């Protein structure tokens, strides 16, 4: 089956009255009829028993997120951050050392300073490329982190070349996969990551509507060489890895998802391949058509031929996809544009509604002006995330702002 | 005013159309109308960029449960769990020691075992006592962690004496305020506790429905101690503590609380000061009645005169409170007595259904034996969460389920 | 099983994973493996095919409200007018005539005036007493419609006599059963009642949340001699009738209550009991201490000793009920109160807010001033719906106001 | 702007945050803070006073689907039937006629057949062409109600003649437009009908979860011709008819839509045009390759060349639409299709999965057989609507079933 397929029937619920859809669970507990039915429950983990650990409304989105990824399995959890936080979570001791890209979202930037510090673990910064890896890979190496597609850089990694590397030094490349659209934009578990993260608020969703995050695994003799699953491998396998990202960051940190966020989730699945393709259709014509204005200084977009990242997109994406980028110039000239244009100014991605904002000044704010220039923010950049309205009215709206 | 009137008032929003009640907030960001709108909500804090950070539904749980316990400041986030988790984590260094009372949640434990242990920290077990706890302290203690009602072993701490050993040490008192009922059973910072944190999904919810947790603390000079907040405490003074908590717990690590469960948990505390006392008569009838009974091996309930929690329970608790234990002797007299009753089996707490569990087979059974006795937990208990329903009908049943 | 019993267990599904509460079946249709599965569940009306005949989660509620009313059977809908104008609908013929009592909700008198006129059918208003009833009775009367209380006229009828007369002409005594709290406060079926309709947006969901409706009705003979259960009283005996409700109201008018609306109230009822109780004490409480007081120029309330309803309230209903009214004396002494009051100024009931309001220009505002008089609206008068807040805390707010 | 612009922006409200969305207003009465504040807002209906009567989040949703069918006013009402029951009561009198096209939703039948009987009124059953419309006009008739695209037979009518022929008779040209999608595929107020209908619950919400509907009407001076606009005209011009709609739909009858569903409802409209789009191009795609099939007796679709319904088809709707049906030849043979195609059957249209339904046993089973003859139902017959699923995948499950 096609994705587009997958992405209407995976994880709906065998209901016992037929419903073609999916009932919310909103109940804390599950009831068992004598002692030893609860006991039994406890000590396997089958059927139900708390809404912390697993809901069958969570399941579901759990099951469909896995058919898009093409997945071994997923675990979801209450936001993007609270995945990417898990999952580190379950791969990590302190002493541990992750090789990070640099390019990367300033609240990963963020629980990498301020909260793996905590669990003891240190962080490299490097540009996601084998060869950077590679030099920056020691004996305490446990992980390297990339994204998909760096945000605002708009790079993308050679992710088949990382996981070949990944893989050679014992270690898990963990992608995160926000970008690529729950797999509708890409699927870098088909490229030999182990591990993805990715936040649901974004385009999975579709709507700016609530948070939601997913961690995702494939099969993979990977977790063996971890010996917090040597204390799991034999009784679980490949699913020792999101065993224990549950364990973690469900049963013990409770970072659990709403079954009416899951639902609201699994609802917005069912469209994010054809609002990604529209919006990626609309972002390759208004890069084409913005490209060569004299007020744009740079405009960055994957699937303009002589881009820096048309290379890696050709390959990896499905298409140039649904971001770029505008560099004004200066910071005057951002301010005026933005406060010209009549489309809404908002940090969020993937939502319904072009979304434009000035990362300088806000994603990328709480971050000194080294590692802004480094995430590849200037001041006059302005990050466009286009929506699903016409393309016409679109360019009409950018070029009557640039006049100004 | 008391705090049955807080319950209805505190926390509502003044909605621009007068509305008698709390919009649900159902949207992932804000928008600005200009780069420098967007920079100075960024840069201040001031105003709504993104729900992760705070939105206006969980603002006014926030604000309401703020009224209820008596708090500087709280702080809502995913699950009970999640808020332990954040507030120790906001308090902690690699290095630091807890001092934890002995007869925890089993997933608190969890918590302090598998996930503390990965931020360096380590724990120390004891009878919540002052002078156990003194006796535990060290130049390393940075919390001292105990519940309102040790969970299911129904001992009452000595909170003033408690909270008087800590600020003397310049170390936190944390207290899960779970069976105090968000201040309708029991307020910890009205007798110096630092810091509170509690699980609304049980009493606070009032219907076995959806998770949420809170921390909230009081103003203190404690927190000019911490290190973390001289890198805070000038701009803040005591509010430093929860502004971290909310940073790393909702910015970072993103526990962030659905807003559809914010709004049932509002609702949920509008009834809470007469659930809660219709379910503690019931408890106190249902103690008198079958602490005589000869199948009954030992009845705790701390509003009976005799036992051991009474001292402390009538100086800190509301009334004798919603949970009473029945020993039956044996696992096999227990397994008898909760197959033949006529109730629900479940784990969880505070639903308006009176609930019963066997701890040592469920709550408590990802514990070794010692953990378990250490804990007030044997073979022959059986836990009761009083629920709503009337005395004598369930009464009834306990005395029907005896006769098996 | 007691009242405060039922509403807690009663309705709860067979939940194939144990679940402890309620599913939302937030779905439209329920799919079928063959043309033959198809055709039999639309045959047979049994299993679920669309959301707009029946959905699990209203069956909950139905049968929850079925339990707590004592009822044959209970059909939910959008709010407390679509099952006033369903049961009607399903009972009247052009030509028929309704006697309604006088004091009635000024929508249902607008739904008699504007909408029943449509469907041809006359109404004669009388006060609610057995020997008015019978001399307004003719050859064409199909229904006897009062409501337990009248609102806000506070006079409650003699429902076992209008019952008696009723069963005796051969027509339907249908009761608006608002004010008796989904059987807390009144029972109107236990008394021979064939119908009862009600609001559950009042005190049913308790939070002044969202809308929703329920006719019920009894094991009756009556239905035997309505023409359109003779075209149904064979195939369904007593069940004819609320089938019939739901064929017109739902099927065809599709007057459907939401499955997120059915799962607020469901939970509502939970805690109606304890808050009807509540509030009752406290009405009682404020009555006794309001009525002396020199600026109040008359107060009713069912509990008071001497007042009109008291005889039928002593019979009819658990307790006094939770709304009394004030009569300041005019419409200038009415507006200085409530410009004063620091309480809410609202048009709603049962809230867990106490909620005040000014009838004759506000709930009773669209009726000519004789049909205001009629209901015993006057200028002075000042409905109270008692919330769940401390009594002393609400006396205090009454007696300020009442200096100004 | 263009449709696919309107989409995602009209109705967004004037938040005080600047909420990127719509808050869900779940509350029931808006307070105010004196006497005469709460008199003008029941005298004005400006503001807000109980959500019975209006609602912020329907307001919303009202505003986006009168920008989408450009319409001047839209109703929002708790269900597709709802809707087209209040534009009929807000229509006509007892002895009014309507002219109704033979084709109908096997429910808008049922409602004219067994309600509007009940409110005195006739109807009169045509095809719905100007001629056959034009000979059934008498002095009695109040409305010409036809559908957009019949349903299942599948004919566009002549909306453009119609409205002419209406506006010169001083009647009403009511169009059910559920299969034009909320404007998406066509919009019957541009051509000159006076009032649209349409189930949201279809195409407009898109998942397959929840109930709406919607009344839209356009300017026109038709109203003055009606006298109950005569005892509202000269106050309200064009609006007179939507003004009692609401009055009569929601405030009297009660039929509300939850601010729950009206959310969800807000959402699908988002993605409405491109799932119209993807889901036409998919049919059309089915059609050309499945009718020359020897199993497939007639198949219809009108964006065939040679279809019947293609000349009115190309004229009025965006495309040939997302529905197509099949005749196997009889019974027997649409019995082994459906037992043996791997797609689902359920009755529902516009859900994002493709659904199958035999018509003849389900949605025309309890009409007569004349009667479904009549709306071209057929032993033979099966209707897909065609939902998001890659085409080629769709095909093959079509093939394969045709083989069984
Ligand atoms: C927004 C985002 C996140 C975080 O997800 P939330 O649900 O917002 O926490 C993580 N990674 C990337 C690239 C993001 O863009
Ligand atoms: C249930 C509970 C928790 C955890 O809260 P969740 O919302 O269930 O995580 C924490 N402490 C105590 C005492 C509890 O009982
Ligand atoms: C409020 C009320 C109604 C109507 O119910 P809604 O859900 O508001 O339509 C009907 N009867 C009485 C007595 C009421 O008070
Ligand atoms: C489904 C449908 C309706 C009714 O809408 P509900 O929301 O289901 O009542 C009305 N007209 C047509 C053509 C329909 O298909």
């Amino acid at each position: 089956m096609e994705y587009t397929t997958l992405a209407v029937l995976a994880g709906l619920p065998e209901d016992p009255h037929g419903a073609v859809g999916l009932p919310i669970y909103a109940v804390a507990a599950y009831g068992f009829k004598t002692l030893e039915e609860g006991q039994e429950r406890f000590a396997t983990g089958e059927g139900y028993v708390y809404a912390r650990q697993k809901d069958p409304t969570a399941k579901a989105l759990e099951e469909r997120l896995k058919a898009l990824e093409g997945a071994l399995e997923a675990v979801v959890l209450a936001s993007g951050q609270a995945a990417t936080f898990a999952a580190l979570l379950a791969l990590l001791r302190p002493g541990d050392e992750v090789v990070a890209a640099k390019g990367l979202f300033g609240q990963t930037i963020g629980l990498f300073g301020q909260v793996l510090s905590l669990m003891g673990v240190t962080v490299r910064y490097v540009d996601p490329e084998p060869e950077a890896v590679r030099e920056a890979l020691s004996a305490k190496t446990r992980a390297v982190f990339v994204e998909t597609v760096a945000n605002p850089a708009l790079l993308v990694p050679d992710l088949e070349a990382l996981a070949t590397l990944a893989e050679e030094a014992g270690v898990a490349l963990v992608v995160d996969n926000t970008f690529g659209a729950a797999g509708a934009l890409c699927r870098p578990l088909a490229w030999g990551a182990h591990v993805v993260v990715e936040s649901l608020t974004k385009w999975a969703s579709g709507h700016g509507s609530v948070l939601g995050g997913a961690v995702l695994s494939r099969e993979t003799e990977l977790w063996r060489n971890y010996p917090q699953f040597l204390q799991p491998w034999e009784a679980l396998r490949a699913r020792c890895f999101p065993e224990r990202v549950r364990t973690l960051g469900l049963s013990l940190c409770g970072m659990a998802l709403s079954p009416f966020n899951a639902y609201l989730l699994f609802q917005g699945l069912e469209t994010v391949a054809l609002r990604v393709a529209r919006m990626s259709e609309t972002a390759r014509f208004l890069a084409e058509r913005l490209q060569g204005h004299p007020k744009v200084k740079a405009l960055r977009y994957p699937g303009l031929p002589e881009d820096p990242a048309h290379r890696n997109a050709r390959k990896y994406l499905a298409s140039g996809g649904p971001i770029l980028t505008l560099d004004l110039g200066d910071l005057e000239r951002a301010s005026r544009f933005l406060g010209a244009i009549r489309l809404l100014k908002a940090a969020n991605l993937g939502d319904a509604r072009t979304l434009l904002v000035h990362p300088w000044t806000t994603t990328h704010s709480r971050l000194k002006e080294e590692a802004r220039l480094q995430a590849g923010v200037t001041p006059g950049l302005v990050r466009v995330s286009v929506g699903l309205e016409d393309p016409l009215d679109l360019l009409a709206l950018f070029e009557e702002a640039l006049e100004a």
